[PDB]
């Protein structure tokens, strides 16, 4: 809407206090015009239709515990541009400053978020499997970052391209965790899974296997359920990743780490300027190992960790 820039400020679904960029027009909204054409959260009120209503608030204050979702996929969502500016130079997920767009509350005990193909989408989870998971800033960026391969590569969402559209947005989501320094590590959605257990999380890039998930080629699942895997095989490429950035012995093959920029930079290259909609795991291997010699050189220790990681999880 047409109004003018404010900033609110509220408490988080793990109860911390921020500031938010909000839009004051007879109501403030959740509408940050200081990031692109706009950041905009919406209220789903626990239907399904979408994308609901503009967030609209009285006094520009967010301390009820029914805002705290759009609080989250408010300021995450930020975040994450910052991240893509900053640190790539992408401005918004179409690298034009499109406007992001977020509903919270959707539906009633929903255990899971997405990108729809147009907005960002978040459950309040059951209370029990999950909070609300906009709380998690992976989870915010895991979910902005499908919309940058829908954008870009255009990974299909099945199979091992789909399972590469996933690890892409584990990556980064997890990337984007780092940038924003709290609490980071390469779990994905531990902030907000399973409220009744400590330490526990929804995947693990570093171990998938702790979490049910394939860490090598040979183990890959190659059934019809979770659209041929997506966010089961990812778990090879995460730990690829893993890798790449950390360093690690793994089925006896070591590989020198090169640090999370670098990572970043490699896959991020991949993802705009190599991948397609049907890359399997081996394009996304020379995809990489080409980002890399672009980036650092062909006889570069870069190159050379991209490659020990891919041998390592049996991808050739
Ligand atoms: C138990 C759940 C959360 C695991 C898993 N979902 C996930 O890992 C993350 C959320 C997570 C980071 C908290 N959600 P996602 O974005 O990968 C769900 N994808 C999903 O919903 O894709 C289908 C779709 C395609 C096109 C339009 C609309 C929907 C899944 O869907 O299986
Ligand atoms: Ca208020
Ligand atoms: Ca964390
Ligand atoms: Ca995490
Ligand atoms: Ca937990
Ligand atoms: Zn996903």
């Amino acid at each position: 809407i047409t109004g003018t820039s404010t900033v609110g400020v509220g408490r988080g679904v793990l109860g911390d206090q921020k500031n938010i960029n909000t839009t004051y027009s007879t109501y403030y909204y959740l509408q940050d015009n200081t990031r692109g054409n706009g950041i905009f959260t919406y209220d789903a009120k626990y239907r399904t239709t979408l994308p609901g209503s503009l967030w609209a608030d009285a006094d520009n204050q967010f301390f009820a515990s029914y805002d705290a979702p759009a609080v989250d996929a408010h300021y995450y969502a930020g975040v994450t541009y910052d991240y893509y500016k900053n640190v790539h130079n992408r401005l918004s997920y179409d690298g034009n400053n499109a406007a992001i767009r977020s509903s919270v509350h959707y539906s009633q005990g929903y255990n899971n978020a997405f990108w729809n193909g147009s907005q960002m989408v978040y459950g309040d989870g059951d209370g029990q499997t999950f909070i609300p998971l906009s709380g998690g800033i992976d989870v915010v960026a895991h979910e902005l970052t499908h919309a940058v391969t829908d954008y870009t590569a255009g990974l299909i969402y099945q199979n091992e391209s789909g399972a590469i559209n996933e690890a892409i947005s584990d990556i980064f989501g997890t990337l984007v965790e780092f940038y924003a320094n709290k609490n980071p590590d390469w779990e994905i959605g531990e902030d907000v899974y399973t409220p009744g257990i400590s330490g526990d999380s929804l995947r693990s890039m570093s171990d998938p296997a702790k979490y049910g998930d394939p860490d090598h080629y040979s183990k890959r699942y190659t059934g019809t359920q979770d659209n041929g895997g997506v966010h089961i095989n990812s778990g090879i490429i995460n730990k690829a990743a893993y890798l790449i950035s950390q360093g690690g012995t793994h089925y006896g093959v070591s590989v020198v780490g090169i640090g999370r920029d670098k990572l970043g930079k490699i896959f991020y290259r991949a993802l705009t300027q190599y991948l397609t909609p049907t890359s399997n795991f081996s394009q996304l291997r020379a995809a990489a190992v080409q980002s890399a010699t672009d980036l650092y050189g062909s006889t570069s220790q870069e190159v050379a960790s991209v490659k020990q990681a891919f041998d390592a999880v049996g991808v050739k």
